[PDB]
């Protein structure tokens, strides 16, 4: 059983312990939600308008008196700004409140739009992952490798990598626990992050993988999660994407097939068709 | 008497020495304060555009003359688009002024939604700081801890902590002053943040507290100011969030107990019940 | 054939492998695609409610009956909340859809204003980049340069340059492969990027093109790529300008021909008409 | 003649060489430029459209035939959907013109608000610098310091500061130039800047200026540049501040009076009167 999933989330279960989180609820709920809640808050405060004005008694011409209906249509021609000029306001009472009403049409329009252009500008990374990882000998170390592949055509800027181990370990009080190491990387930054990154950790006397097998890193229940983060050029906005493996989705011995290559007319490719390609020896 | 507030904020007195500052103001008032503010600013423009009709005459139909009242509801038709078409203008200076009006209505609704946005988009970061902290032994050395839990679903990037010393001290010229050391952690960046981290200051031979008591903590009035921050998913924005602790807060000995377990059907867990329980041996 | 363009794009052939990308698709296409899209949709949606008041008989006071037209522009004058006053809703049914019009008259405004905004706000730095780069002794060591220039008044603060070497390689296993090397330079970070800039590699025994020879680059293919970054202070806002060059363009021996200068009557001048100009010697 | 004046800014000239820069420029014209613009825009878009209409013929009811001033009205009120009812279309041509104008003005409405808002949250810092440096003995080596008071009640969060010398320098090739060199100091970040904080550089034979006196800097005509920056709490932005100062503003020997103290009462305050005092040893 894996703690964290492919797409880097945990399966570890929040035991615990209307308005606690109201900002962020109103930009988490999904669209259907929020929609509904925008067009019932809209709906509410426009029959609470139509009871104001049938409060002042019968203050809307061409309106049947003591009709809510009609001072309810009255209140969206008026918040909404309407005005189509058949059911219109009469004496100073009906007046203030349309006053007030024309404010409130105009500032929940302004609230609306902030709330949507926040949901809005949370935009994806737009990052592929390969789907295993791989260790074998590279510039003369064991390496534990993975790769990433950009899936749009703008660029990402000041790109950084993180592969982080986790697992469970003991310390010499004798006290069990899982932490997280940020593993040292060949490149943790990339300036501009174009098409492919392949990134590595050699796996040297310092690294805390050293000398660790397939058994010993399921012993330790371990697992490595994966963070690219840069600020991508199509939005002007930093952009993130996560990722986990587990002990299963290593391949050890394994190499990544190359994706860049030279076509036979000489100019130079990327053939995303190999990203999840990984060579083995078999003996 | 604490400087530091539990909050983080601080009991200083500040000595010193009304559109000084108009924009952070307009962001920083409380909701009915700014409310009110637009409200009156709307108010006040529309009784400038109805005496600006009245000089040019009786240029509203079906308004009665001299009457500010007619005019004034006017110009609220005509800044908010509203346009029932009883009242309208009449010549080309009433006309005029309404292109310039419903100009101003416009830039004016641009201006409140702008402000109302700014001051919308600073989320919370929804972390919870554990109500000690705790010296006690980890990994062969004394170790200052404190903890931090998610109070959200969605995860924290690149997740930064600071465990912030400020004390009293003497320069070997004999000047006597209050400064800050950003302690060294065993972990200050967590690549994402999901549910629980442990904030760990060794305290080795070069910490500024070692060899330090809580005798020698008080009499130099040392505090202790935990900073977070990261990029929340939620909102696609940097969130932070600050507490403090005094020399009362801090458990000798003690020994944060396990949030993080396996139910008994073998699925793990969090348990934030545990959050702020501490163990101690009684002697 | 070159790789990297001299703008930073490459020239690598993306083999590969609507709505799929829908967000970032609408930030990105020409403004021409975006009028029309949002026009589009504009003119779809009123047709749909145009067919909706249809469908609930003659509900439109001064509509034709069954007239598609009429009930098209009474939509459109109830989206934008125009309300003319001569085309009305007739009955609960048409006041129901003029109500959910209105709101998604509002919502669509909200929409696209994101859209716009999120359009809008992708700043270019308004950096200028040297032509060619040079390779000459400084301090005592042969140093690897270009040069950048403010084209705006306003400052960019906590400036990042990187200097990118990228060369085909070979790893002791044999392995062929392309590769980045972000070169340690004299100044990585400038804390207030003014006027004119020059960026430095200096070549010493640990810089990986220590021996090279315009020869030894070409037959590795080296290319080199310039990342700027800083906080603009016109925008408020981070921008980046990215250049690349070729062999062709580095020219050995080469001074860069000040820009700063003092005028005759002692005022300090900047002069980017010799941005552009490399001294040599000619043998 | 100082090259950088006080407030960050440079003397230098800039010899050199409508909408060459149209974005930057709509954000950095002055407010009145800038209402003036959006004003022009405005009218000179309804004209066109007034035009529009009388191309088509007489198809504004209520209008003068051939009258531009009653079609530039009727263009306002259809463009602001005021939509009074007096002026109304006739026939498909103008009521497709109006379904164009509506669109166009709530396009122009969604421009005008982004431009507004990419002007507005550019927050300034609220940082008061001191108005002179001092270079006197603090913990056994002779410092250059300068200090910041914050002005507002928030705090900044992970708060960066850069002490800059400037001044002409010789290369061993015989080469002159102006680089800068950004101080070591022994504080660099804080992570809360609350309410005053003094940045230090201790000369130790590292620094730029060892053993420098104020003859030595004038003849290097040295000058310090000060950035400060960080992430303001008020606007959940970060923001910038910079000054500069000369070596007619430093005082050796000076110590900077402290600005913290403990009432009679016993409660910490902080006396901003103090904060561009500085005391000297007169002999
Ligand atoms: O790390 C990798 O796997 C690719 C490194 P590059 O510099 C190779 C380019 C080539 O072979 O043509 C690509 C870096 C990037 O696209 O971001
Ligand atoms: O530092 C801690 O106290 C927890 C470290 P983790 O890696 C432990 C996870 C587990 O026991 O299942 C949790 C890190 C995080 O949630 O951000
Ligand atoms: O690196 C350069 O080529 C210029 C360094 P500066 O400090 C020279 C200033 C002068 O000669 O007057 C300019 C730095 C800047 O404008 O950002
Ligand atoms: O650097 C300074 O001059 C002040 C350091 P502090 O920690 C002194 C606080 C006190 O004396 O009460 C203040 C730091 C800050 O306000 O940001
Ligand atoms: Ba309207
Ligand atoms: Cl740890
Ligand atoms: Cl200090
Ligand atoms: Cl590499
Ligand atoms: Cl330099
Ligand atoms: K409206
Ligand atoms: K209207
Ligand atoms: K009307
Ligand atoms: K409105
Ligand atoms: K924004
Ligand atoms: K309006
Ligand atoms: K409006
Ligand atoms: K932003
Ligand atoms: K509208
Ligand atoms: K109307
Ligand atoms: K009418
Ligand atoms: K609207
Ligand atoms: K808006
Ligand atoms: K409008
Ligand atoms: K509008």
């Amino acid at each position: 059983p894996r703690i964290l999933n492919s797409d880097g989330s945990s399966n570890i279960t929040r035991l615990g312990l209307w308005l606690d989180d109201h900002y962020h609820d109103l930009l988490t709920v999904s669209w259907p939600v929020f929609i509904t809640l925008i067009t019932g808050l809209y709906l509410v405060t426009n029959a609470l308008f139509a009871l104001a004005y049938l409060a002042c008694g019968d203050v809307i011409e061409n309106a049947r008196p003591g009709s809510f209906t009609d001072a309810f249509f009255f209140s969206v021609q008026t918040m909404a700004t309407i005005g189509y000029g058949k059911l219109i306001p009469i004496g100073p009472l009906a007046n203030t409140l349309v006053t007030l009403e024309a404010l409130c049409g105009m500032l929940g329009l302004a609230v609306a739009a902030s709330l949507i252009y926040a949901r809005f500008t949370r935009p994806t990374a737009g990052v592929l992952f390969s789907s295993r990882m791989v260790i074998s000998d590279f510039e003369g170390k064991p390496t534990l490798m993975m790769r990433l592949a950009n899936l749009r055509i703008e660029q990402i800027i000041e790109a950084d990598v993180h592969l982080v181990l986790v697992r469970s370990e003991i310390s010499q009080e004798g006290m069990v626990f899982r932490r997280f190491h940020d593993l040292t990387l060949t490149r943790s930054r990339s300036p501009i992050f174009s098409l492919s990154w392949t990134v590595m950790h050699p796996i040297d006397h310092h690294s805390p993988i050293y000398g660790e097998t397939d058994e010993t890193l399921r012993n330790s229940h371990s697992e490595f999660l994966v963070l690219f983060t840069g600020h991508h050029e199509a939005f002007a906005q930093n952009v993130h994407a996560r990722h986990a493996y587990s002990c299963d989705e290593i391949i050890w011995g394994g190499h990544f097939v190359d994706v860049f290559t030279t076509l036979p007319d000489g100019r130079r490719a990327l053939d995303l068709g190999k990203f999840h390609e990984i060579a083995q020896h078999h003996h």
